[PDB]
This record gives structure tokens, sequence and C-alpha cells, in this order.
């Protein structure tokens, strides 16, 4: 099983390449998940100077397979099962009133880390807009995943709203849709609908001079 990979702490690398509008650049991330709790810990950086969008933007994009399944639902964990081969993981998300990111990511295992690599397409956007003129502020709303079986695809899908709030009044919608697929061939746990529940906090570093998101992250999955 995937499942016996996720016994302990999983060191976690992330690493996106982003395009926004033509404004290019790229996060890295490093630090660990614990599946058994369902925590994770993380700290990203903008390698390539100031992020060009604001990085709770970024917090979808930036591992379910983290999430704490509890025993009675450890058959309907897709996510680990995939592992160690992994999964794609697509959405497009769609801010109201704005442009929208395509987003393309593999997660899998390489060696004993777990790698989640990002490709991000962002367009239609409007260079004075929350996003791209960083109106929105540094903090996170979470929401529910209703997670449901795709059979046809052989994985997930999910469709959910995060609200973002806006610098000086309102709340910006970033609409999500996603898909995920396994890459290998094995089997795969197809699951019965079920939630993931999160709860993130973002904070920084007071010795990182660079452009920069910690964030720690709980979440457990559901039934019903």
């Amino acid at each position: 099983k995937g499942e016996e990979l996720f016994t302990g702490v999983v060191p976690i690398l992330v690493e996106l390449d982003g395009d926004v509008n033509g404004h290019k650049f790229s996060v890295s991330g490093e630090g660990e998940g614990d599946a058994t709790y369902g925590k994770l810990t993380l700290k990203f950086i903008c390698t390539t100077g100031k992020l060009p969008v604001p990085w709770p933007t970024l917090v979808t994009t930036l591992v379910q397979c983290f999430s704490r399944y509890p025993d009675h639902m450890k058959r309907h964990d897709f996510f680990k099962s995939a592992m160690p081969e992994g999964y794609v993981q697509e959405r497009t998300i769609f801010f109201k009133d704005d442009g929208n990111y395509k987003t393309r990511a593999e997660v899998k295992f390489e060696g004993d880390t777990l790698v989640n690599r990002i490709e991000l397409k962002g367009i239609d956007f409007k260079e004075d807009g929350n996003i791209l003129g960083h109106k929105l502020e540094y903090n996170y709303n979470d929401h529910q995943v209703y997670i449901m079986a795709d059979k046809q695809k052989n994985g997930i899908k999910a469709n959910f709203k995060i609200r973002h709030n806006i610098e000086d009044g309102g709340v910006q919608l970033a609409d999500h849709y996603q898909q995920n697929t396994p890459i290998g061939d094995g089997p795969v746990l197809l699951p019965d609908n079920h939630y993931l529940f999160t709860t993130s906090t973002l904070s920084k570093d007071p010795n990182e001079k660079r452009d920069h998101m910690v964030l720690l992250e709980f979440v457990t999955a559901a039934g019903i």
C-alpha cells in the first residue's frame, strides 16, 4: 500500500513554475507532513523576486495525501493509494470579475520525499485588479472539499469556492474545479463521497528577507 508510505513524518518538496499575464515566477516550498495527525508545515519562497500575485491565492495549488483519514475510511483514500507512483492534479480557478489560473501538478514520491511539482498559467487578469494589484489580505478562509469518485478517469473530482478577504472591503471569490488521476497503472481506491476539512494558518519568518509564506495546516477526512 501507498498508505504505509505515510505512517511517519514525510519530507515535502514543492516546486511551482508560474506565468500570470506574462509575469513569470517560481515558488519553492519545503517542510514535512504527518498524515497520522493530518499536520503540514511548509515554508514557501518566491525564488525569482517579488511574487506577482498574492500568496493566499496559491495556497490550494501548493498535497491531499497528507489528510488524516480515520481508519473507518482508510479504504477511501485515493491519494495515498496512488503512491509511490503518484497522481496528476489539475485545476481551473476562476477569480470573480478577474482572470483564471489553470494548474497541472504531479504529486509523487522521489526517494523518501513527497514532491508536488506544479505548472501554473494565469490569463485574463486585470493589472489593477485584486490579484495583480496585491489587494488581498494576508490570511485565509478555508473551505471543505467534497471528494467524489470519477470512475471514468479512475480518479476523483471536486469543486469548491475559496473566499479571499479584500483589503478595503469585501471578499474575492476563487471558484475551484479539480480532477485527479493516477499516474501509475496499479489499482487505485475510488472513494465514496466524503469531505476533506482543512485549517490553514499563514505567517512570516522574521529572519527571512525574501518574499515568502510560512504555512501550517491541519486536515482530516470525514464521511457523509
